[PDB]
């Protein structure tokens, strides 16, 4: 679980969005596993606007932060789950790191701010849904 809070927006994994997120929907993209909803209170986070390929992510299944080197946002095949049929997920970045299904939502940050959130994983891999291209989050 986990979310980014920036301005009057809450960014979450689309497969974990609540009834309240859908009732306050701003934008969603199943192919990116992202959903953004509106909030009344001002958020706490800053979004990176960069091309960093190193950062630190929060891993809830270890209660620990880990450093990672991650690939540029790309179209990656993701196996069928209870949430989605087998498909290509876009704007996804892969890294070597520990992750478990309940780790989705953990924030990946670089020196410039929030880069994205955990969205996929398996066998010593972790995938992050990028948010750096969503320029409208800052306005
Ligand atoms: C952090 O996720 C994992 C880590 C280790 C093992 C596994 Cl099987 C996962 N589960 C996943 O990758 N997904 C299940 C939930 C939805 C995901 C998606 N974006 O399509 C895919
Ligand atoms: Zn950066």
């Amino acid at each position: 679980s986990g979310a980014i809070y920036v301005g009057n927006y809450r960014v979450v994994n689309r497969h974990l969005a609540t009834h309240n997120d859908w009732a306050n929907l701003v934008w969603e993209d199943s192919s990116r596993d992202l959903l953004v909803s509106s909030t009344t209170a001002q958020g706490c986070d800053t979004i990176a606007r960069c091309d960093c390929q190193t950062g630190v992510y929060y891993c809830s299944s270890r209660r620990k932060h880990y450093p990672v080197s991650f690939s540029k946002p790309s179209l990656i095949f993701v196996e069928a789950s209870e949430y989605y049929p087998a498909r290509y997920q876009s704007h996804l970045m892969l890294a070597v790191g520990h992750s478990e299904p309940g780790d989705c939502g953990g924030i990946l940050r670089c020196q410039h701010g929030v880069v994205g959130i955990v969205s996929t994983g398996g066998n010593g891999l972790v995938g992050f849904a990028d948010v750096r291209d969503l320029l409208w989050l800052d306005e």
